């Protein structure tokens, strides 16, 4: 933690931090869900770290070098320890690693390495290559050597992620009982204490981390509580030093008594409308962008949803790391000015009295999906005067619309696999496989191959900046807004990193403040 000077701490350097529900598996390569995952993240540490700007710092590494973004090179301090005093090294995550991918694993997240693109990661999760072929080697014990099957310059960004902490290969071959308190031996900053089952986590400091000296809370609760809105209530009674979300139906309250604890963070994701670009009236971009510009962000956010929600004005979340974007046009625009110039481009388009247009909204059986359908059609009909039908369909229908293209607009989603551009991006280049609207631009395609191959962030922005512009100018896909992540944290904690999109937080970067 970086206490600032002067700041009075508190006597008590103890945290209550509650998470939605009891955690499964505190195995990373087991872990399922975010309570899970936020517990290892205290008690394990990967490559890097992510600051709350989403920047990446070191964390078993000191460094990390690649002129071609393909062969990675990370150096591994001399100092990082495991909590019974033995060394992490580059062989730590060899093992790791394999393991990960291992089909006797059967981890849940044995994907993220094919994503990663670490060499042969899909061959060995699928069997067919021995784990000893994955694309990482340890040169020595301070030197980790990555082959990727791709250029990613944003590779590193990734190994801040969970799948890829390390275990110990001791600890693990132990059997079962290696992740119970006092038996699981990690690398992060705490370590598990003690745990009562269905009720807490308790972790201290694993005093061999090689950043100890900066840790400052000396013991860290974990309360799953899988109750939407006794959570809230506990934290207001004083059992409970900061929350995990809360009911719509709670948050004007929460507004008007306690607006100084009250966040709501834009995260890593947006709601959108997918057009179907090569068939119907929606292969037409003179439609598609009348259909964009005429749902009204605003609204949407502010009445229909009224929980925090920021309008999404580029695919992209504007928080992302690493992403300055260029303004939208249409941010700044009266809905009447919006209104107007769609107008213009459906007329243009050869549609009105002659020539009405006929479209249907798609989305799976669901309450929510269903109020913002409802409220985006009023906004068509109003707003460019189009009456658009609704259509709900079972999730597997829905599943088979969306990828044979069978719709005019689709809703779709999209939370990031890691804090950065590209994997919002990608998604729309004409062959990727997530590609909904099957938006198929060589001058896009062109922006993004761009954007691997810039080393610098800054460089890449830019390339990101001008694919959000044909996205805007395009408009094959419709962003409605960004996601948000809601908590409450109480006046005296210190540290948190709320404005982290993917809300990755270490308990080593907080404290108590006299209070």
């Amino acid at each position: 933690a970086e206490v600032p000077s002067g700041t009075v701490l508190a006597e008590k350097q103890e945290l209550v931090r509650h998470i939605k529900d009891e955690p499964a598996s505190l195995d990373p390569a087991k872990a399922v869900g975010l309570p899970e995952i936020q517990v290892i993240r205290d008690l394990f540490e990967g490559l890097v770290n992510q600051n709350e700007k989403g920047e990446i710092v070191p964390g078993v590494a000191t460094q990390w070098k690649s002129n071609d973004n393909r062969i990675w090179t990370f150096t591994l301090r001399d100092n990082a320890k495991w909590a019974d005093g033995t060394p992490v090294t580059a062989q730590d995550f060899v093992y790791s690693w394999q393991r990960l991918v291992d089909p006797k694993t059967l981890s849940p997240f044995a994907w993220f390495a094919a994503l990663a693109g670490i060499n042969n990661a899909q061959a060995i999760i699928d069997g067919k290559a021995t784990p000893d072929q994955l694309g990482v080697t340890a040169v020595d014990a301070h030197t980790l050597k990555i082959q990727l099957d791709k250029p990613l310059p944003w590779f590193v960004n990734l190994t801040a992620n969970f799948a890829f902490f390390p275990v110990q290969k001791a600890n693990v071959e132990s059997g079962k009982e290696w992740t119970k308190p006092g038996n699981l031996i990690g690398n992060g900053a705490y370590v598990l204490k003690e745990r009562v089952v269905n009720e807490k986590l308790v972790v201290v400091p694993n005093t061999h981390y090689w950043d100890n000296a900066k840790t400052v809370l000396q013991k860290v609760t974990f309360l799953p509580i899988n109750q939407e809105s006794a959570a809230t209530k506990r934290y207001l009674a004083g059992d409970i030093d900061i929350t995990e979300s809360f009911p719509k139906n709670m948050y004007q309250k929460l507004l008007k008594d306690i607006p100084g604890q009250v966040y709501t963070p834009p995260q890593l994701g947006t709601y959108y409308y997918a057009f179907n670009t090569q068939k119907g009236p929606t292969a037409d971009q003179r439609v598609r962008l009348a259909l964009s510009m005429t749902i009204d962000r605003r609204l949407m956010t502010e009445k229909v949803l009224g929980t925090g929600e920021k309008p999404a004005w580029h695919f992209t979340p504007d928080v992302t790391a690493g992403f300055t974007p260029e303004p939208s046009p249409f941010e700044q625009m009266s809905q009447e000015d919006l209104n107007a110039q769609a107008k213009t481009l459906l007329s243009a388009a050869g549609y009105g009295p002659q020539k009405p247009l006929k479209l249907t909204l798609l989305y799976n059986t669901s309450e929510n999906h269903q109020k913002i359908a409802i409220a985006v059609a009023s906004m068509w009909k109003k707003n460019l005067g189009v009456d658009v039908k609704l259509q709900n369909q079972e999730w597997k229908t829905y599943i088979d619309s969306r990828n044979t293209g069978n719709f005019d607009v689709i809703r779709a989603s999209w939370v990031g696999d890691y804090n950065e551009p590209s994997t919002f991006l990608t998604l729309l280049t004409s062959t990727h496989s997530g590609n909904i609207s099957r938006f198929n631009n060589p001058a896009y395609d062109k922006v993004l191959a761009q954007a691997s191959t810039e080393n610098t962030v800054k460089a890449r922005n830019a390339d990101y900046n001008a694919a959000e512009k044909i996205l805007m100018e395009q408009a094959p896909i419709a962003p409605i807004y960004q996601y948000t992540n809601g908590r409450l944290i109480k006046p005296w904690l210190k540290g948190y990193p709320i404005n982290n999109p993917e809300d990755v937080a270490y308990s080593r970067t907080m404290y108590i403040v006299k209070h």
